[PDB]
């Protein structure tokens, strides 16, 4: 029998999960859940769409609910809410709130006897795994994480909420000189501004003051005041033509030394033409783990740090040992 | 209380473990065990050296025994032998024997209620993890593993067993063109001969026939006949001067696609100035896991596929969530 997946939220992430389920034949999409009236949400695979208030009635129809919502508002409620009725996966990515979200999700999942895996994706998720690995395998050394080149939704949206901006896309861009110094094993000390540049393409509103927009962008706290930021005004057509993708990538590098002074370097890198399609394929892999864990009577909140990779595969442990352990 | 480690075999690996223990303050090396008379084995940290026949008398003195022997003959007996009396880690790397070694070690570890983790290292080990990850995150695409540039002990030793060769060192070397094709997402079909070249430096015995040595090297089954192989005869002094390191490295790459055609690429790469120092730094990380698993009543044999990364850290699960989960 197939692992029965439900999706909450049908944004780029939910649409990404639906596509990943197409590539995971042990799985089937039973339902999509939305805040919206169902009738307004056109699901490509033509599965039933339903309102989230109905979801509790599907407790016995779904093995794993993959929560596709944002972290600022959707997850803080949805994580604990759905953990009461299903095993869940989410992409929660808010640094300062992780301990609280975890405790919250965990309390509900313990209560319900369900498995919740939070903060899955590539960062957090894959990259977090690699920060950890770097640090345990090479305890004397330094970890560097770089993001990009690619489109940051959050920074794009930040620019767009400026009055005077009609639309925008921002690229987060590792600065080469900084990545080469890391790669070449110099173990540099690097400030925020030395690691990433930011590059913005902006479509002005009628009557805007460019200089004022540029100024609000470059002096915005958190988003841009710590980085070299460039701004470029272009038309809507240009924004659609050249900046419609959601590529991204990055790398986690650990550079350390043996106790006899040998320079050792670990690098895990990603180069994605679709960020949300990637993130969502990870979500679905982890759903498999949540299921197998649930099936062995496990429960509670987990992160990627608690999940053995074998559980992510449909292949049996024997076949993994046979096929992938070496050569 | 420190985690109490014993080492069996004091070649490059065991000496690597000793160095890694210096970098892991939750650990202490209690004993080295050898086949040799102990008096012939000079341990740099001046820990006691003992004969392997003694080791059983040490079961209540050691938490984890890290087996540093070769896979061709030491491990196939040592794995099951020591798994009767301790938790063990090993680097078993013989593809075709893994299912049998696993079964053998597992039987003993189950019987004794001990935890054995086999085939740890960078390949197998880290790279195997990344083959697995690639494949579950990106189910539609291709995995490629390359090794080097670096010194392969096995191929060096194979050249040295030729009559007429006094000594040698061989380098396994990713062929650039093949790696670029993989990196650029072409998903090429690649033969053995297309992925790696082999490069040999050879110090002839007095009286040797160079042409004949060269011919035996290049037509040797398994080691060289499937590859473009070059041979270079040099002196002993040059071999000491320029070919004394044990560097190595490589990468595992998955190139896949979203169900909508987006090209996605995962790469995990290593660049090591000391292969054995690296491999042994991993063994010691995993020893930590073996101990935790032991302490929670777990038992039986494991591979890296069964070990959650969290268990490899000395930091609590809480501190890992806080610190490494993002940013």
């Amino acid at each position: 029998s197939k692992i029965r997946i439900g999706i909450v939220g049908y944004g780029n992430l939910g649409r990404g999960v639906e596509a990943a389920i197409q590539q995971n034949p042990d799985m089937e999409l039973v339902a999509v859940f939305t805040r919206r009236d169902p009738k307004t949400v056109a699901v490509k695979s033509n599965v039933k769409v339903l309102h989230v208030d109905d979801a509790q009635s599907y407790k016995d129809e779904i093995d794993v609910m993959i929560l596709c919502g944002g972290s600022a508002t959707d997850l803080p409620e949805q994580g604990p809410y759905f953990a009461q009725y299903f095993n869940t996966i989410d992409s929660f990515d808010t640094h300062a709130r992780i301990p609280d979200y975890f405790d919250a999700v965990n309390a509900a999942a313990e209560q319900s006897g369900k498995v919740a895996i939070i903060s899955v994706g590539w960062d957090p998720g894959l990259f977090s795994l690699n920060r950890l690995l770097g640090e345990v395998v090479l305890p004397v050394g330094n970890t560097y994480t770089f993001w990009g080149k690619g489109v940051s939704q959050g920074h794009s949206d930040a620019i767009r909420r400026i009055q005077g901006v009609k639309n925008a896309v921002q690229y987060t861009i590792p600065i080469d000189e900084a990545v080469n110094r890391v790669r070449s094993g110099e173990n540099p000390e690097l400030s925020t501004r030395e690691k990433h540049a930011r590059e913005c393409f902006v479509v002005l509103e009628e009557g805007a003051d460019p200089a004022k927009v540029e100024h609000e962008i470059k002096t915005m706290p958190n988003y841009f005041d710590e980085y070299d930021t460039t701004v470029h005004f272009i038309s809507e057509e240009e924004l659609k033509q050249n900046h419609s993708g959601m590529p991204h990538g990055g790398f986690v590098i650990r550079s350390g030394k043996s106790d006899e002074g040998h320079k050792q370097i670990i690098e895990f890198s990603l180069n994605l033409e679709s960020n949300p399609m990637f993130t969502s394929s990870a979500l679905v892999a982890y759903a498999r783990a949540a299921y197998r864990l649930s099936q062995n009577g496990d429960k509670g909140a987990k992160t990627v740090f608690d999940i053995p990779f074998g559980l992510l595969s449909p292949k049996s442990p024997e076949d993994l040992r046979k096929e992938l352990l070496t050569r």
